[PDB]
């Protein structure tokens, strides 16, 4: 932070010479002076460079031309205004709130003015930096504790070791010294929620519109279990989205609870739809309580809001309708709802308390930018603070990393205020630009191209509603004014399926487009049989957009030339030279596509997940048997009529198929048929193997599963 | 890594000029040349500087004088030997294993020789560096994934933000880029234990003498729960050291188990003694099974080996004697046992398997040097790998930090081989030196001084045995050839108690010595009423030893002058100027000491922990009530006859006093008397407050505790 | 292969200063910068000089005036395009097949951008060179076979002989080692 811009020649020595003296005095005080070519260049420098930290200018020549323009960009930026004859305090200025220091052009003033500017900059720096990190830097500068642990002693031991020097040499002293313990007692305490730790909680709780906010450093995996174990008593029944995370299965195995499942809808594509309004209404729930063996009224519900594909609930309706005392919105996908008005009435925290209920959001901070494992628990309502805090303290890491904690606090510091508001606004604007760019290239090229899966026109900047009277989304009998498409989540479609969900004769499975992009280091966020997703973050610049956009036109060009796999996919070639020697990219695509077409994969996959295996015992009940080691393996073929010991998690489509305690019967035979079909279709091409978790491929090529012993 | 030493003038141009040409050629290839004044300076440079990475010398002038000396220090260090007339392959060399490249002094050779040396150094570097970190650096150099998350995009977002720049500016690009996800698929997988992750496990498992080793990144807190939940079935009885960690209480509350406690011995000082041999013998355990309500034969035992004060068990005796199928040595204090022969027969992993039993060590790597939260599970025996691995995967962080994992791997890299063996040997040697230094200063000074708590003579370098025929240790009727003192753990004694455990008229409580050292930034590892501990690590150098040694003589000097608290403890003074205005350091000491003497604190503390509160219900049973919110607060005075809801953990002495479900009665009245006494003695001086966890100081100054409702 | 052409003054510090920083950063990375007097001089340089291996330009000032003209001469030639306000992905570009990397004018970017350009140039070089000659050069750089024949040992014997040095001195190590 040392670049000072100067903008001018004035035509008079009495002005020019003091600025020369000040230039020189400031350079001696370790400032880099930069000189925008013109007024517009200066505004672009500021706009793009946060390291520009002051502007010197002639008051008369520039004040009415600059002051408001700069204040729009950054209201703390130091301005050093030099006066002429007519320079003064005009009544027009009286009403503006500006951060202004007035200075004259004089030789020999730089020493004192520089010292004041230094002090005033430190004052501004001190205001904007968060206090815990500020104190940490001060310790690293001043403190003198020797004869101390950690044994590495500020990384010292790493430097005398070539092997340790590799790790130290990269990270360096500061990184090594920031790994501190409670021996630095003046930073307060996380466990007492005291000092700069309280200041952080209030800052966050106020920013994110929560009653109370906890900082969790082991992800939403851990936030779920802290909320779960406090929330789900033994012997109780819970309503749980059949679309649930594994960490909630691990909770069920550890707690004696009976699940009744909210039942999402699904369309032919396999895209999950929302739990319909009926699922929340007292009459519907009461009926399932009647139909579920040993069920009682639910004590805790967990809803995933939004769905992945951007269907958000009318949360005003849910909070009013769902008659459950404890409602936990796992809102991992929507951490940003407080920051766009388009999400009002469509998020957990929106509005005020819900009388008679505690509402949770658990959020995976790491659709924002933060270190992996950073998660928040946002509580809207009361807990038993002593029992909740004991629950928190029992599940706290053994050695908390002092950076991870600061990384989550500094992630907010970055996104804070205007400039973070303007950053996200910019990304929304470019999202819509890119959307229209795909349409352009679709026009310009002869023959097949990518398309976008979206409404016919997007004349409106919002999360576009999905309506029952529209066909573009492919869902059947959708609720209206219920689901909305987030502009920044861009799905692309590859050739292979019809707008119906029926199959084309010509197809290019998306997995092949991924292999190509993988040779070129470009990662596809998410891929399905014929779909690819791209996220337009604040990362994504003009260089990356051009490289991606160009890479996509290069795929088409290379595909259409029918390049040899040998030439287009050299790393794949090296896996089996003979297998791949003569194959061309279009033949690889044809063969895999023909398999998909023939094996009717989408229909079989759809049907496997539309019925439920039979719950013979609960996951917890089966785990009691496992706890005593009462498990054997059987072959996959032999599994009908047996009680499964493990979750069986196949890829595709990546969601649980059989739970511990469930059994395939005749009612649920399509389950087994899908599984056997996956083993067959995936046995053909090296690099395109079957993948089913919970099934064990024996060295002989047969699959086993774990079952309960009799 | 670029410093090359040259050692010589030879008196002939045909030798000197090529070395000039090579000096210049090497400087142009970015080597720093250094010139030891003499042969001894070179050996000291090598000994102290790992960045010296090559030595050029005249073969004849130096080979018989240098080769073996350097090979003793570092057997990979590149040597570049220049030949004369008599230089050749003498039969005497045939048997030595050396890393030698032979070169001639010639102009113009540096370009090619430098390139070979560069390549040969990279080959050596590549051998010594561990492969996962090596691959990570290569990615950071070569890879080109754009349009990607993490959103911060290699820290890019931090740089445009003064607040984020504070965090980035300190850590920098490399630190920011090493926070990666499984998108970098070529590093293998932790969860599959595959690729460079397997290579790490084998490396560690072989180094630490285990059958199998797991890498845990959430401390031994988490290692305990992974082993616990696999090991302790519901309805079973467990033998557990009444000296247990809180994380094992949190396990008991979560699992339906019945505890029977191994009962340590204790002496008047309050120092824990070992569970006697009788506690392991079948007849003793059988008798407690009879006497314990609803007890069955134990399925799992947890012993803390060693004790803190260095009493190690004959583990050969325990493994042979203790008739329990599952024995878990929580060996957090003894991570280094594999590396000194003095610990043979005295650690969990020593020797081979124990037929018919699984033996665990859980170790807190962070008495070594590693990041906080680093812990290992070392298994000696078989587990059900699928159920154990499912247990591991359920308790794995949400977002693993990729550095923490490398920090534990690089901590081993540092300590590896000879140089890490010589480092620890050096620390043992200095420990004994310092021990004799305290004795010297004790002689030189008139009047009182510090003493060391150790045997009368230490003519032997080992862990000295504590014997029943010796009085120095203060324990009553100790087992012989049972406990040993680790030389590197140095306890110092302050005036105040007699060698009996009886009280002196003159005392200086250790807490006051801590306040002094705290003003000077010096931390005391561990303090008790009249004791202070110092660890002589590989960190501790001559500068730190002198500063500590001098700081200790300065305390005496300043104490004996009776400086004003105002002058000697200015920060304490600022807390209450009026309170402290006229008080001198000796008066502060007197008043606090007189309190200790009068309140007979050691006797009362000793007695509070020698009886056990009555277990009315188990901690788990009480938690069922808490699970339903059935808790109220009562005042401390009102607690006899009530069932405690929380653990009550007082400081001092820092170990549990009452468990959930326990009740103070008449049998255990000294418990309440100690607690009330602590509230009284600690109410006198600002900065010397009472501290009891589980008791809540109300704003009015009264204490409450949580109890079960009736 | 190290001559990079720069074609411009733009009249604004926010553009000119990053290009100054990049000029200097690139010169430190061992590039020779050349400056065509004008657009036509640049096209003649390219047309006549295969050692010109990259062009840096302002996207708006020059893209519609240069892109097609350069693509007619050499379709692998690295272009480093710097963006302004109106710079973006216009539907008109969607159909052209071009080798384009997009970059911004920024101080301190040269170290990373230079490394990417170096890598991208090596990728282009590696595509165009035939693989046997490529492998031969790699051996001459890395391999370490000593105690070997040919007896001349990479021409070594020629250098100690004035008569043999006449033949070696002219051809040199590379010719002798191939």
């Amino acid at each position: 932070m040392n670049v000072i811009a100067i903008l001018n020649h004035m035509g008079v020595y009495f002005k020019e010479e003091p600025i020369r003296e000040l230039h020189r005095a400031l350079e001696r005080l370790n400032f880099q002076i930069v000189y925008p070519n013109d007024r517009d260049d200066l505004l672009k420098l500021i706009e793009n460079n946060a390291r520009l930290c002051g502007v010197i200018f002639d008051w008369d020549k520039y004040n009415l031309e600059l002051c408001e323009e700069i204040s729009k960009m950054n209201e703390n930026l130091p301005l050093y205004a030099f006066a002429n004859t007519y320079s003064t305090l005009d009544v027009s200025l009286n009403d503006l709130r500006l951060q202004i220091s007035f200075f004259e052009y004089a030789l020999g003033a730089a020493e004192d003015i520089a010292n004041k500017i230094k002090q005033t900059t430190d004052e501004y720096i001190n205001t904007i930096l968060p206090p815990l990190t500020k104190a940490l830097f001060k310790y690293v500068r001043e403190g003198k504790y020797t004869f101390c642990t950690p044994g590495h002693m500020g990384g010292t031991a790493f430097q005398k070791s070539p092997v340790g020097s590799l790790f130290y040499d990269f990270f360096g002293p500061n990184t090594m010294k920031s790994d501190i313990s409670i021996s630095v007692s003046e930073l307060g305490s996380l466990l007492d929620h005291s000092g700069p730790h309280k200041e952080a909680e209030q800052y966050i709780a106020r920013v994110f519109n929560a009653d109370r906010s906890y900082m969790v450093t082991n992800g939403t995996s851990t936030a779920n279990k802290i909320v779960g174990m406090y929330s789900a008593p033994a012997g109780s029944t819970i309503l749980i989205d059949r679309n649930c995370h594994k960490s909630l299965t691990h909770l069920m195995m550890m707690s004696d609870v009976t699940p009744i499942y909210f039942r999402p809808t699904r369309n032919a594509y396999g895209i999950l739809g929302g739990i319909p309004q009926s699922e929340f209404q007292h009459a519907t729930i009461a009926k399932r309580v009647k139909e579920t063996p040993n069920a009682t009224w639910p004590v805790h519900a967990v809803i995933t809001n939004s769905t992945y594909d951007g269907l958000l609930y009318n949360t005003d309706f849910i909070k009013k309708t769902l008659d459950v005392k404890s409602i936990h919105f796992d809102s991992a996908w929507v951490p940003y709802t407080n920051f766009s008005p388009i999400y009002e009435g469509k998020c957990g925290m929106s509005g005020g308390r819900v009388e008679g209920k505690v509402i949770y959001e658990t959020q995976s901070t790491h659709l924002l930018a933060a270190f992996s494992q950073a998660s928040m628990i946002h509580v809207k309502g009361d807990v038993n603070e002593e029992t909740f805090n004991e629950a928190y303290m029992m599940h706290t890491t053994t050695s908390p990393h002092y950076g991870i904690v600061a990384s989550t606090e500094t992630a907010a510091a970055m996104m804070k205020g205007n400039a973070g508001k303007r950053l996200i606004n910019g990304s929304i604007e470019r999202a819509i630009k890119f959307r229209k760019e795909i349409k352009r290239l679709r026009t310009e090229s002869d023959g097949w191209f990518f398309d976008v899966w979206q409404p016919d026109h997007i004349d409106t900047t919002e999360c576009w509603p999905l309506r029952s009277d529209s066909t573009w989304h492919g869902f059947k009998n959708i609720d209206n004014e219920h689901m909305y498409l987030d502009p920044i989540k861009v799905t692309l479609l590859t050739p292979g399926m019809e707008k119906d969900g029926t199959m084309s004769d010509f197809g290019i499975p998306a997995s092949i487009v991924a292999k190509y992009l993988d040779e070129h280091g470009i990662v596809v966020e998410k891929t399905g049989p014929y779909n690819l997703l791209f996220l337009f973050s604040i990362g994504i610049d003009k260089t990356k957009a051009l490289s991606l956009l160009r890479a996509l036109t290069d795929f088409k060009r290379a595909f259409d030339l029918n390049l040899r796999v040998k030439n287009m996919l050299p790393s794949l070639y090296r896996e089996d030279p003979e297998f791949y020697e003569n194959m061309r990219i279009q033949e690889l695509a044809q063969n895999i596509h023909k398999l998909i077409v023939h094996h009717n994969l989408p229909d079989l996959m759809y049907r496997a997940f539309e019925v439920l295996p039979t719950m013979v015992m609960t996951p917890y009940a089966a785990f009691q048997k496992e706890l005593h080691g009462m498990t054997e393996e059987v072959y996959l073929d032999e599994m009908v009529g047996r009680i499964n010991a493990n979750m069986i998690l196949p890829y595709p489509p990546g969601v649980p198929l059989v739970m511990p305690g469930e059994m395939i019967t005749e009612e649920s035979r399509p389950v087994l048929e899908f599984l056997q079909m996956l083993c067959e279709i995936g046995a053909h091409y090296p690099g395109f193997e079957t993948d089913i978790h919970g099934a064990y491929r024996q060295a002989d090529g047969r699959y086993t599963v774990k079952v309960l012993k009799e």
